[PDB]
């Protein structure tokens, strides 16, 4: 009934991104959100330098027509500070400080050595090959704004400015747990109608990779106080509490009524596949996310619904989930109108070099193999029916959580 | 001269995958390589079960084309160890154990129930809708082979089997360091033509995200003896030692001679852009990778050369570099024949919902901003000359290391 977007929208709208911050050295900020704009403390480059390997010259000497002896040189961390008499030139290296009064730099290639100097073959244009100070970044400018997710692309640039540490939003704290007497820890006796608790492992893994601090309370037994105890603790230590399974997502049972008295919880029926049930709401001091028991469902729901909520809570001022792209299907897709189907597929190059998708195979939620076999989701529109080979389709590539 | 491919082959061919292993709980295995095959301790499913909610029938009573009364029901939980009165059908719910003698299952959605029995329509083709024992995973079967990089896709499957831990290749160890009087530590004054060290931070971040153990030796002073010791320390601690800057990659100098004396190090000139120079070889107990001193060059070289070598060394039996897709350029590109150009661009949806690439802007290696503004590489073929709007180009989207 309720659409994904509607649900995603109602969730995000009520959330306030975190603001608490800590200051850590650059090497520790991968994936962390900047707390406040990074303002450059200096100019970049910090001095007029050479764009090439060659010689620094003055236009009037070049005009003299005669060869020019080398009066000295400029190296990486060795700038020339000598005399530089008229009719002389200065051998210079890439990125090296240009000498005082340098009006141009000409690359070796346009140079012919001599015994009485250095001849310059081609034309010399004023200012050629002199990277000017501050031309790339100026002291006082905003290099990276707050909300930016620090990466290999940004941290090294911040380092170039002499900054050793930056203030970032504290990690998001997420509490995780499952409940039920039928659930057993892998490496235990599988009772009669029992099963191995696997969703919790799935969510823990993803949570860690996302950069969250995880408080894993393990499996809670089917007892009213043990369950209430887990919520009070979780709500008191985390920003978000997640039920990996067991706790009611709508069905009537004691977990539901316990949920109802511990916060304002909504029990939605989403127009999606796989999945459908999903619990969301506010607890005394945290947000609550309840996932469906089925492994394929809870994973899809976490990925499409929980992942985004965590991204906005972190401070990140950008979208937090892969973008889609249109492509043709080399496989026939069984789709039932009424639900937005997130099928699993395999993106690959055709013969003409273009992308096409193929189904990973059976899309039933009784098996978990589709996640391993495919590298994307084939996001089929709610109203759409069956898809025939050759039709265009929306594909969403898997992020790093799935290899 | 030398080609990216020729160079990759020479490198990889000489490397032998680590084999040392350790056994760890599933939750600590993300991104880790399986040391040995994961063999299943059971069948999945563990018995024949219904693939639908309909009714379980005998091809006999279904020939009578008469009414079949629901003798009983078998649910996902408890089966039907009762009895099946001839001439009747059994109500069965998906994942529930087909009753003894069941030859088929019909989706209730294809059978109208009269106030005396259940009739059926679409001929009940034998075996239909029956999920057989070990159909997905047969006991003693190889679920995941050694060499597999464990992810959210594979780990929960392993847990479903009752297994709580697995043996995985030990983390690859990489020693890192830079050198050159010209460099300062982000945090101190900038001398004459000094700049802050940045390559080291860049490689360190990627190495950690890549899952390696990093031994960062900082900036080594510009002295033959300090360098000599650095290598001795690095080599005695890592599987791979990487010079992020300073050590020669071809130019004659004390660093070159210390390299040549401490190991069998080759010096290549690749036909790539940015970059070109690249040192690589064997040390006493480790591989050495020497990157150009240029920021864009080093990052690029590391990404296309070292990343792949770290994957193979890790035990991973899968190509460890993103894939490419053909796409149209919405930007004019300057390219010069002779070198394989790894330009940077921005991949985005056109008005048609299809992908097109725009350039990030200036492509000189004198600035790092490209990696931040772009989301992929535009791999312009070695022989290609300029490129005009509307042309088909190859694109390699960035992986998790750049955001």
């Amino acid at each position: 009934l309720m659409s994904l977007d509607t649900a995603l929208n109602e969730m995000l709208s009520r959330v306030t991104p975190l603001t608490a911050q800590e200051t850590l050295p650059l090497v520790q900020c991968f994936g962390r959100i900047l707390a406040s704009d990074v303002v450059s403390p200096l100019d970049v480059p910090g001095f007029d330098n050479s764009a090439m390997d060659g010689y620094a010259v003055r236009l009037a000497d070049i005009a003299s027509g005669q060869p020019l002896p080398v009066a000295g040189k400029s190296f990486a961390g060795q700038p020339y500070h000598g005399e530089w008499p008229a009719g002389t030139c200065i051998r210079i290296m890439t990125g090296a400080p240009v000498p005082e009064g340098c009006e141009a730099v000409v690359m070796q290639e346009q140079t012919e050595q001599m015994d009485n100097g250095v001849r310059f073959t081609a034309e010399v244009r004023s200012g050629q090959n002199i990277r000017r100070r501050g031309e790339d970044i100026s002291a006082g400018a905003v290099v990276f704004p707050a909300g930016t997710r620090l990466t290999t692309a940004e941290l090294p640039v911040i380092a170039s400015l002499g900054i050793a540490e930056v203030p970032v939003i504290r990690k998001v704290r997420v509490a995780l747990f499952s409940t039920g007497d039928a659930l057993q820890l892998p490496g235990q006796p599988l009772g009669d109608g029992q099963i191995y608790d696997t969703n919790r492992l799935a969510v823990h893994l993803m949570l860690e990779q996302l950069g969250c601090e995880v408080i894993n309370l393990g499996i809670i037994r089917d007892d009213p106080h043990a369950l209430r105890a887990a919520f009070i603790e979780a709500d008191s230590q985390a920003d978000v509490v997640i039920s990996s399974g067991g706790v009611s997502v709508g069905e009537a049972d004691y977990t539901k009524t316990i949920l109802e008295e511990l916060g304002e919880i909504a029990f939605w029926k989403l127009a999606i596949k796989p999945g459908k049930p999903f619990a969301f709401g506010k607890l005394s001091n945290s947000w609550f996310c309840g996932l469906p028991g089925n492994p394929v469902s809870a994973t899809l729901t976490f990925y499409q619904l929980v992942q985004p909520l965590l991204a906005k809570l972190s401070g990140n001022t950008a979208s937090g989930l892969p973008a889609r792209q249109r492509v043709r299907t080399a496989s026939r897709l069984k789709k039932t109108p009424g639900r937005l189907d997130f099928q699993r597929g395999v993106l690959q190059r055709n013969a003409d070099g273009e992308l096409e998708v193929t189904t990973t195979g059976h899309q039933g939620s009784h098996i978990f193999s589709s996640f391993s076999l495919g590298n994307c989701f084939i996001v089929l529109e709610r109203d759409r029916g069956n898809v025939e080979v050759g039709e265009w389709v929306e594909v969403e590539p898997f992020n790093a959580l799935f290899g």
